[PDB]
RNA sequence: GGGC
RNA sequence: GCCC
């Protein structure tokens, strides 16, 4: 509101922990980014650097719940109850912490661009691989086969009617990279963010 | 064609 | 279904 003036969603302590964690990102390595949800109301964010296997992956509660339940049916299949424990402030904090003039690669750059610009990061350069749906998802099964344990949010049925595999920001990054590289490596990935930064963890008794 |  |  007009009388509310809060600069950050995170405490300085957590902002400093975030800054340190993001030193694991190489400012010059190929970096994929993808989101689920609208750029004005994102619910899942992923960045991925195949060179190290490092990824950033986190969630956000939707503001437009009617649009969300609709988007879930046709794209992401994310159960909204599973988004309760998420850290507010993380989307802005992570985007603000990205290196100046970083080059980010994506599939369909329009939504990624709107998100970054809404966060004042017009300095970030975007490379759109601009593949067909078919070509971009050649390694879709192979990626889910290998990395399913990295995201459990996508349990809703998604339709195109015909049922299709749900869209995950993290699996998307991995499979798009596989498509461009012409193959998928078998390698163990590494989460950049601490678990307690991404979700509300931690009571012995109610009240 | 894309994106959710 | 909605968005470019
Ligand atoms: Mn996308
Ligand atoms: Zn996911």
């Amino acid at each position: 509101g007009a009388m509310d003036h809060v600069e950050f969603g995170l405490t300085y302590s957590q902002l400093m922990t975030l800054k340190d964690a993001m030193l694991q990102l190489d400012p010059n390595a190929k970096t994929w980014m993808d989101i689920e949800g609208r750029p004005e109301d994102p619910v899942e964010i992923a960045l991925y650097q195949p060179s190290s296997g490092c990824y950033i992956h986190f969630f956000r509660e939707p503001t437009d719940l009617k649009q969300f339940k609709q988007d879930a049916k046709y794209s992401h299949g994310i159960d909204v109850t599973d988004l309760f424990a998420t850290q507010p402030g993380l989307t802005s904090a992570v985007i603000d912490a990205l290196p100046r003039n970083m080059v980010i690669t994506c599939q369909g750059s329009d939504d990624i661009r709107k998100l970054l610009e809404s966060q004042g990061r017009k300095d970030i350069k975007l490379i759109d691989i601009a593949l067909s749906k078919t070509d971009s998802r050649k390694y879709e099964n192979a990626v889910w086969d290998q990395y399913k344990d990295l995201c459990h949010m996508h349990t809703g049925v998604v339709v195109e009617k015909e049922e299709i595999t749900p869209h995950c920001a993290l699996m998307d990054c991995i499979m798009f990279d596989a498509a461009v590289s012409g193959g998928l490596n078998t390698s163990v990935l590494r989460a950049v963010l601490p678990r307690d930064m991404v979700f509300r963890t931690s009571p012995r008794v109610v009240l």
